[PDB]
């Protein structure tokens, strides 16, 4: 069976969401740096230490579907001056996501997460993303454009044994699930700094970790049209971080107005005929 | 042909949704007091008079399809007490949009907004709502539940002669627009507080002002599944006037996190698995 296609992040950009759109992955290999994700796992380790499980009774928005031993760090923005700056302003991401969403309009962060899965975790059931969150997608025509995708960055190694993703080429298309099975996915093995890229109806799942040994790291940033509400909120970011981003890591934050690609377009969080930024006069790019 | 089914707000509340489900539109009696109303109108009076064109050069989010003689204020909350506590806690509007949404779990404001026509405004062409803000909503199965609906609240009389706005019965079932004419509309003939509901799937137009002379205002509340995004932003909006809010009314004005139907729901807006209001230390129902 064909493997997930690899694409560099350099010479390739062009094709990426075009065999996306074709095959429902592709592999970005060195979709971020090696110093981006040094700095970035730098900045979240604590963070990742100290989170409990994802249903700790402490929360009022528990996760009860993923494994009691991963951990979910979102909200990145005021920890990683890595995700914030090289990531929020990824020229990769940014001419992926224009490409994806063009048909929409704008798009934002719908979540960005680092997920840290334990040795032993087990393999995830085969889904597609979105579904504990957006019951709007599953309303969608089939033939409908993504929504969202979902960058998978390896923070560490993906390895077969250590629970490398698996996904089903062509499953974005599928209307009938009848042939969903392990039996029809491939691996995507990738060092650190590789994203498998796949959409909001990309069958996959994690893996299983067998070593026993092995903790596996990954970025997950959920791009989605401006017009579906992120999983995160940055509400609480204070101003004078968000003062020091770029107004287009503003805006994906929610930090900003958005547009739609309606002819007329009359916006998303205006106040009145003027954007959050003219309003409150958010100033850009101020440094820390 | 059959005219808009008339309902009252304190008798048939359990009969609205269905009514709006079967006929695309319905007339909420006395929906808001003519109290409610009056303090409404005083509150926003002089903003209207203050509010340019829609389309003015000073606006970076203009609105290039309202009537240049149009006036749209939103962002109710900071301009009317009125609107923020009496009409974002509405029983009536709770019990419709709790029937309306509950597929797809928690609902939210996308817009409360006043509109002044000015006399002689001409009709609108025949639409459906969202279609300058929402690509997404075209690309819903025909069979999708509504996403959102629009309560035309009237804050003065909607007659026949001043642009009372017309409906098609049955036209948020419609897939084939051929029959699109204003030869299939009936009107909602409305006194102060009345409110006219439409899905957005509703073929609807205001109506030409015909007399030269009357003015004629109402407050448009389009509310919405939280996984839609507004057109207008409360981010601008002080936190002592948020704090004088109910949790409801602060959940309606994105100041909290958001819950779909999923069985699993891990939640929108959601901060590491706490809410926006549980991080922010957000208080409630705190008098200016
Ligand atoms: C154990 O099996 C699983 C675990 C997760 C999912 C899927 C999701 C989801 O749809 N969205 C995201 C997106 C990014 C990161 C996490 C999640 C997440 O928390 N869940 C629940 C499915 C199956
Ligand atoms: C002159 O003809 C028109 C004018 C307006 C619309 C429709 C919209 C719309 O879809 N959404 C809303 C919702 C509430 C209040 C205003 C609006 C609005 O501004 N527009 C543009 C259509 C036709
Ligand atoms: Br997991
Ligand atoms: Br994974
Ligand atoms: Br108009
Ligand atoms: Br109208
Ligand atoms: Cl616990
Ligand atoms: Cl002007
Ligand atoms: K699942
Ligand atoms: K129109
Ligand atoms: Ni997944
Ligand atoms: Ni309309």
């Amino acid at each position: 069976k064909s493997q997930i296609p690899r694409l560099s992040a350099i010479n390739d950009l062009h094709k990426i969401w075009p065999t996306v759109e074709e095959h429902g992955a592709a592999i970005i290999e060195s979709f971020l740096s090696l110093d981006i994700v040094r700095r970035l796992n730098e900045e979240v380790d604590p963070f990742v230490k100290i989170e409990p499980i994802p249903a700790a009774k402490t929360k009022d928005h528990p996760n009860h579907v993923l494994s009691t031993t991963t951990r979910l760090v979102n909200v990145l923005a005021p920890i990683s001056k890595a995700y914030r700056e090289d990531v929020l302003n990824s020229k990769v991401l940014h001419r992926i996501c224009s490409d994806a969403f063009h048909v929409y309009g704008d798009y934002w962060v719908l979540m960005g997460a680092v997920m840290e899965l334990a040795p032993s975790n087990p393999a995830q059931p085969l889904h597609r993303d979105m579904r504990f969150s957006h019951p709007i997608v599953e309303y969608l025509k089939p033939d409908a454009p993504a929504t969202s995708i979902n960058f998978l960055v390896a923070l560490s190694p993906f390895t077969a044994e250590n629970g490398a993703t698996h996904v089903i080429l062509g499953s974005h298309k599928w209307q009938n699930l009848s042939n969903v099975s392990m039996d029809a996915t491939v691996r995507a093995l990738m060092n650190p700094g590789d994203a498998l890229l796949i959409t909001d109806s990309t069958i996959h799942c994690g893996g299983a970790e067998t070593t026993g040994t092995e903790t596996r790291r990954l970025l997950t940033i959920t791009m989605g049209i401006s017009q579906l509400t992120p999983l995160e909120s940055n509400l609480a970011v204070p101003r004078p971080v968000i003062e020091s981003l770029t107004p287009l890591a503003q805006r994906l934050l929610g930090w900003a107005s958005q547009r739609s690609a309606a002819p007329r377009d009359i916006g998303l969080l205006t106040i009145r005929g003027n954007s959050i930024e003219k309003t409150m006069n958010l100033k850009a790019e101020q440094p820390l």
